Parts: structure tokens; C-alpha cells; sequence
């Protein structure tokens, strides 16, 4: 006997929808915040790990938002002048692996 | 002589604006995880033992973080998002958490 996909079940994929939109969005914005505080530490590194399993981030996406954050010229700005130039190295060899 | 006559405001520092930006993005940074979560479902032991490490990082104070879960698990939206994706028993550990401590 058949079955097919119902109103609920389109809700329950856009609940889900939703909510991987939230969890990127959370990822990105501490990856922001961290970025703007200046380089990448193990501590962070780790940290952003659980993190990414908490919200279900894949590594692709994860390596996305630290270069996204490496690249954005506020963020970028701010870490320049909250802990000076040293600010991206680090980060940048996260993103690449 | 060495320094400029007409110097190009491009290279001034902007440090008072950047420590508020810095603030503004640590705060939201820690809402927005919050929120995630409380969509998730409720409140688990290694979700607020991580939210730990993250207030510490970020610098929440502990009333911060509650007025922060209290807000997540009073918002409509985030509750339904949460009770279509696990079910209806999706608070109680969050509105635990909300409230102890003082």
C-alpha cells in the first residue's frame, strides 16, 4: 500500500531547513568573533571542533567560514587594531587543512 | 620633510569603534549559539558544559548566559523549531538552567 510525502512531512524538512540555517549562522558568528579577537590558538581550535559537531558543520563548510572570516576587511580591521598585525596566521593554515 | 603635510586619514587606527564592533560580535556570536541549540531541543549536559567553554572564550558573565536561555526558550519560533524536530518535551533542562544561580 502507498504512501506519499504530506504537509507535515514538507514542514518537518523546512523545520530542518531552518534549522541548519540557524546552526550555520551560529558556526559563522563565533568564527567572526574569534577572528576579530585576533589569531587562531589550539584552545580555539579545539573548541570550534566541538562546536562544529554540536551544530553538524562539515569540514568543508567549517574551512568556508575560516576563510570567509580570514578575507572579510572589517573583521580583519578590528583584529589589526585589537591585537595588531600579527592577526591571521593560524587562521590561515586552518583553512587550508 | 619625513612626515606628511596633507596626511591621508586611510591610516588612522580606529580603536574606540573596533573594541565595540569586537563586543557586539562576541555577544552575538554567543546568542546565536544559543538559539541553535535551543531549536535542537532541550538543554543536554555536554551542550551546557560547551556553552561554558564558549562564555568563557567570549566573555559571558553567567547572567548573561540565563537571560540569554531564557529568552531562547521563551521565543516562539525557536520552540517550534525545536518541538517538530524532537518532540514535545523540548524545555525543561533549558528553563532549569535559565533559572538557578542566585
Amino acid at each position: 500500500p502507498v504512501v506519499w510525502p504530506t504537509l507535515l512531512d514538507l514542514s518537518r524538512d523546512e523545520c530542518k531547513r531552518i534549522l541548519r540555517k540557524l546552526e550555520l549562522e551560529a558556526y559563522a558568528g563565533v568564527i567572526s568573533a574569534l577572528r576579530a579577537q585576533g589569531d587562531l590558538t589550539k584552545e580555539k581550535k579545539d573548541l570550534l571542533g566541538e562546536l562544529s559537531k554540536v551544530l553538524s558543520i562539515s569540514t568543508e563548510r567549517h574551512r568556508a567560514e575560516v576563510r570567509r572570516a580570514v578575507n572579510d576587511e572589517r573583521l580583519t580591521t578590528i583584529a589589526h587594531n585589537m591585537s595588531g598585525p600579527n592577526s591571521s596566521s593560524e587562521w590561515s593554515i586552518e583553512g587550508r587543512r
